[PDB]
DNA sequence: CCATGCGCTGAC
DNA sequence: GTCAGCGCATGG
């Protein structure tokens, strides 16, 4: 049983495995928040994180993505998203983020002296994403890989307000899952959708 | 205690 | 098509 604050992969959980629901990611310790995009302590890291198009500010291209941090938003009302409202800053899981960072943290942003280096983070990919990239799955959640943050910075959003950009690349042995050769090797390994005990029944009643 | 939050679902 | 909020895990 691997700890919260693990760095890496989940034993037995390979790339290529999908979830229906974000909870499902959860319980298999992928990646723990059932809501927040980033898992990450302002101390020590981020350890993975999702693609679900919440950020207009979000670019993704496979091997290679941009993530933006999270905040800047007026939640009151018990919320849990909105439009940007204000000013992000580098703190909580932003500055989590930054940490991964092979570099000293830097209030400024800055660069990787060998981005493999970093600290490794889980990606998952949300169909939500599949919206503005052709990299999402058709459904459900899908693990990618490990990736590393090559740099992050600061700048004006689509918005208008600042907001925090992370550019991140994969560094994983496992073919990208949306390849042909990751469309075989999921094949070949069996994997398939997994729905919740009970989800397909439910639905099918419908 | 107290904030944060890239989900999810039932309503208009 | 779009929207108002709600339980809960995580961190500090």
């Amino acid at each position: 049983h691997m700890p919260a604050n693990h760095f890496g992969p989940i034993p037995g959980v390979p790339v290529g495995t999908m979830w229906r629901f974000r909870v499902q990611v959860s319980e298999s310790g992928v990646h723990r928040p059932h809501v927040a995009g980033i898992h990450g302590r302002s101390n020590d890291g981020a350890y993975s994180l999702v693609l679900a198009g919440g950020y207009e500010d979000d670019v993704d291209n496979g091997n290679y993505f941009t993530y933006t941090g999270s905040g800047g938003r007026d939640l009151s009302g018990n919320k849990r998203t909105a439009g940007q409202s204000s000013d992000q800053k580098l703190t909580n899981n932003n500055r989590a983020l930054a940490l991964n960072c092979h570099s000293p943290i830097n209030e400024k942003g800055a660069e990787a002296e060998d981005w493999r280096q970093g600290k490794p983070v889980r990606v998952v990919r949300n169909m939500k994403g599949g919206k503005h990239s052709k990299y999402a799955p058709a459904e459900g959640n899908r693990y990618d890989g490990i990736y590393k943050v090559v740099k992050y910075w600061p700048e004006r959003g689509k918005s208008g307000f600042l907001v925090w950009r992370y550019l991140l690349r994969r560094d994983d042995t496992e073919p990208e899952p949306w390849t042909r050769e990751g469309k075989d090797r999921t094949r070949q390994l069996g994997l398939t959708m997994q729905y919740p005990e009970g989800y397909l029944e439910a639905l099918a009643n419908k």
